[PDB]
């Protein structure tokens, strides 16, 4: 990975109290979207670790040679940070983070909780973008920021590369085959006016999971980036009840 780390998405380490919360951000993005979050929970007195993913926070050419084991790779990492100095873990995250925060849960039941975020597992305009027939180019154009607020600015990568779409089309595909191995409590999030990711996501996820204590929130006056939209305050006061009452 040869880019320097953009300001604002150096990764970001807590050392409180014995329950630790793992915050993971979305594809193309930065710990920054995560940052408000980890900051409150940290506040909190809980223990908190927020990951760069492989490949971001540089420059897109470096994301283009990571695969999806490497951003797996980057969130056991936190998750192993966390498991040496805390004994109940809960994992949120938000689109792609989202993703990985489910994935995480189908290979570790000793998570005591999951906070996804608008969480992809089926993203139809991937396939339909490769099925135009037109030519596609090795790096596309990033989707606009999906942001309600106007007065934030998100800090994600001008272009997309091909193969790491590929690449989170392959996770989405084996995260939503092992749904149903995760059984911890689960608190989805979801807005309603997502342009990014479908929000019949929250419904797949919700009938997927085998968790007996699941919740959909859903978000009136927030676009994908909930996390720094609007609905901010609210996510964080959710969370934190969701949080203390598994603790
Ligand atoms: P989340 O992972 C990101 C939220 C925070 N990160 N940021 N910023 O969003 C999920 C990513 C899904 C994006 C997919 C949209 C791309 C559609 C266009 C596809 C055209 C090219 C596809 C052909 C490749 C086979």
């Amino acid at each position: 990975e040869q880019y320097p780390v953009l300001s604002g998405a150096e990764p970001f380490y807590a050392e409180n109290g014995p329950v630790g919360v793992l915050l993971v951000h979305g594809f193309t993005g930065t710990p920054h979207s995560m940052r408000p979050l980890a900051e409150a929970y940290a506040k909190a007195g809980y223990t908190v670790c927020l990951p760069r993913l492989k490949g971001h926070g540089t420059h897109y050419e470096d994301m283009e040679r990571t695969t999806f084991h490497d951003w797996v790779a980057s969130v056991e990492e936190g998750y192993g940070w966390l498991k040496q100095r805390c004994q109940t873990i809960f994992v949120t995250g938000l689109s792609m983070g989202g993703t990985l925060t489910l994935y995480l849960a189908e290979h570790h039941p000793d998570i005591c909780g999951i906070v996804p975020i608008n969480a992809a597992v089926d993203i139809p305009a991937i396939a339909a973008g490769m099925t135009g027939g037109g030519e596609l180019p090795r790096y596309l154009d990033s989707i606009g920021s999906d942001l309600k607020n106007p007065d934030v600015k998100e800090l994600a990568y001008e272009k997309t590369p091909t193969a790491s779409l590929l690449q989170l089309a392959r996770l989405m595909a084996q995260t939503k085959a092992k749904l149903d191995r995760i059984v911890c409590p689960a608190l989805i999030f979801v807005s309603d006016e997502d342009h990014v990711v479908p929000p019949g996501n929250a419904d797949i996820i919700f009938q997927g999971i085998s968790s007996t204590e699941k919740e959909i929130v859903r978000l009136r006056n927030s676009y994908h980036v909930a996390t720094l939209d609007y609905d901010q305050p609210m996510i964080i006061e959710r969370s934190l009840e969701f949080f203390a009452k598994h603790a």
